This record gives C-alpha cells, sequence and structure tokens, in this order.
RNA sequence: UUAAGUGAAUAAGGGCGCACGGUGGAUGCCUUGGCACUAGGAGCCGAUGAAGGACGGGACUAACACCGAUAUGCUUUGGGG
C-alpha cells in the first residue's frame, strides 16, 4: 500500500527503486513479444516508484 | 352500273386537366450556443524564468481534452458511501 514504504530507511528506498526499475524494463520487453497476460501492472510499478520518490522527498527537507 | 354532290374515324408527335412518384430543402415545431444588462468578488503576471507554444504520456492512439521523464498522474486535510 502506502504505509509499508514509510517503515524502511533510505537504503531500502533506493534498493526498491532499482528493483522496480528492472521490473519495468522486463515488462517493457515482454510487451513487444506477445506476452504479459496482466498488463495492468505497468501502472502499478510506475505509481509505486512515484510514491517512493515523493515520500523520500518529504523526509529530505 | 354510271353521274353529280356531301363526307365521318384512326396521331410519328404535341396541348389542357386530373392522378402518382423523383430530385431540393422552404416552411411548422425544437435547443446543445449567443446578445444586452443587474448585484457581488476581483483588478495584474514576471530572473524562484512569465504570456504563448513545440515535443511527449494510455493495451490499442489519428484528433480534442488533462498531465509532464514522479507524464490519463504523487502526498495530506475535510466532504461522500
Amino acid at each position: 500500500k502506502v504505509k509499508e514504504i514509510r517503515e524502511l530507511t533510505t537504503a531500502e528506498m533506493l534498493d526498491k527503486e532499482k528493483q522496480l526499475k528492472e521490473e519495468l524494463f522486463n515488462l517493457r520487453f515482454q510487451l513487444a513479444t506477445g506476452q504479459l497476460e496482466n498488463t495492468a501492472r505497468i501502472k502499478e510499478v510506475r505509481q509505486s516508484i512515484a510514491r517512493i520518490k515523493t515520500v523520500l522527498r518529504e523526509q529530505a527537507n
């Protein structure tokens, strides 16, 4: 959801950031080659990256 | 039978009236926009980068809207069920 993000330190924040990046790259490729039953995840990953970034923003000033 | 005289009707096509269609959108009714004002708010925006724009953002994306690499959306405080 939203609250589990607030628990982790800045290290885990950047970790999950890079992990979501990689997942987005894989979703991108597997789009072009006729796959990905559940395409509604291409929203979730971008929105989660957004949430992580803003929550990071509010802490660092 | 001869002779003299009289002489109707038919339409290649056209006129008039009637009856039935075809093109064309007047007229009848109607409003999704306008016009002129009344009362009240408001009367500036900009080097923290303006007005206005180009390019992009969706499973599909040609356009219009909204958005901006956090891109058809992020956080929080109230409403709603």
